């Protein structure tokens, strides 16, 4: 299985792992949607210190972080090795031995009652004309007794979640950001770009035709379609600015998870250039979908009611070659281990129509997936 420190992203576009290390790359991303920024100006350098050094091809890979005025977890690797996603699914379609792992304490930070607060008092000042969205989250912790296998989780993993972008990311501390994301933020390909956001949220039935119905019922939710249209609006607004051409449905499609029905909006459009996977992906990160709206308001919520530092959770996950080509997807559905610590994650947008008990329990089913891998 793979070693804790390759990175290894699995998509329909481009699926690779890594190997070794030719430098860490830090620089905050803060305003590197600029082509004069500190961060775009040190990445076309590194780039250029790669290729003199005899590194081909080179490729940025890593993390940054849900608030980009924070260090920044990318680097270029030594080489880097393509497969099928395809052959990878089809392996997966196998029964996934697992680590015997001891469990000496559990954690949800915080707690159900606490959470329940928390989402009250977004969804009290989403009411008021100061901020219309809030996307709130919490955390659970887990110490075991053992050193954790990060190589046998991606494995349970993909075979748990072989459709969606599945990332394993070697962290400067030693740990893994490992997950099963189902958010595309932006891909780069040549001139043309796109991205599906998600928001809006239905569990998935076993029954074939409840299913179908929960899909439906999803569609035809006020509370969510509104959830999701606030996002779709943002991002609409910031690639006109941005963008040639710009290709925008009305109205949302059905996308499904393992665990969950997502409302999804494809964005297609054409980069004026001069633009790169990072320069377009830091532009729209966060979305309303992580963040809220408005942006500014929404992360002061978030600051004041969560009792913890998001750090690389709810940032974006991927990849950024020297030709500006990449793709970029939300750190969602997700873990971070080190030793025999383990953190997962989950957020949930908060509106006039959210309950406190049905945010407790969205997050609850999206914190399932990880919570799957693990057992
Ligand atoms: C913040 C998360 O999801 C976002 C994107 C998909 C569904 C979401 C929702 O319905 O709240 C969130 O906007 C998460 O999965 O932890
Ligand atoms: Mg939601």
């Amino acid at each position: 299985t793979l070693a804790p420190n390759r990175f290894f992203f699995m998509s329909p576009y481009r699926s690779f792992t890594t190997s070794g290390c030719f430098a860490r790359f830090d620089e905050p991303a803060v305003n590197g949607d600029s082509p004069d920024s500190p961060f775009q100006q040190k990445l076309a350098a590194l780039f250029a210190d790669a290729k003199a050094q005899g590194i081909k091809n080179p490729v940025m890979v890593g993390a940054i972080p849900f608030d980009p005025r924070q260090p920044s977890s990318l680097y270029i690797p030594e080489s880097w090795q393509s497969f099928s996603r395809q052959e990878k699914q089809a392996s997966a379609r196998r029964f996934t031995r697992s680590q015997s792992l001891n469990v000496v304490e559990r954690q949800a930070i915080p707690e159900q009652t606490t959470f329940e607060q928390m989402v009250a008092r977004a969804a009290a000042l989403t009411a008021t004309p100061q901020v219309d969205k809030v996307v709130l989250s919490r955390l659970i912790d887990i110490t075991t007794d053992a050193a954790i296998d990060s190589g046998v989780l991606l494995e349970r993993l993909i075979a748990q979640n072989p459709v969606s972008y599945n990332f394993h990311v070697p962290l400067a501390d030693g740990g893994v950001l490992l997950g099963a994301s189902p958010e595309l933020l932006l891909r780069k390909d040549g001139e043309r770009f796109s991205s599906i956001p998600l928001a809006g949220s239905a569990r998935r039935q076993p029954d074939e035709v409840l299913d179908r119905e929960a899909g439906n019922r999803l569609l035809a939710s006020e509370k969510d379609r509104h959830e999701h249209e606030l996002v779709t609006q943002a991002m609409k607004e910031v690639l006109r600015e941005r963008s040639s051409e710009l290709h925008v449905p009305s109205s949302p499609q059905l996308i499904t998870t393992p665990t969950l029905w997502h409302l999804a909006t494809p964005f297609e459009g054409k980069a004026n250039s001069q633009e790169n996977a990072l320069t377009l992906a830091c532009l729209l990160h966060p979305t309303p979908a992580l963040s809220g709206f408005p942006h500014q308001a929404a992360t002061q919520v978030i600051a004041e009611l969560e009792p913890f530092d998001r750090e690389l959770f709810g940032g974006i996950v991927g990849w950024c070659d020297s030709e500006g080509n990449g793709e970029w997807v939300v750190t969602i559905r997700c873990a971070k281990l080190r030793e025999n610590q383990v953190r997962l994650f989950a957020g949930a947008g908060i509106v006039p129509a959210s309950s406190p008990l049905g945010e407790w329990r969205e997050t609850g089913v999206k914190l399932s997936t990880m919570l799957n891998v693990f057992g």
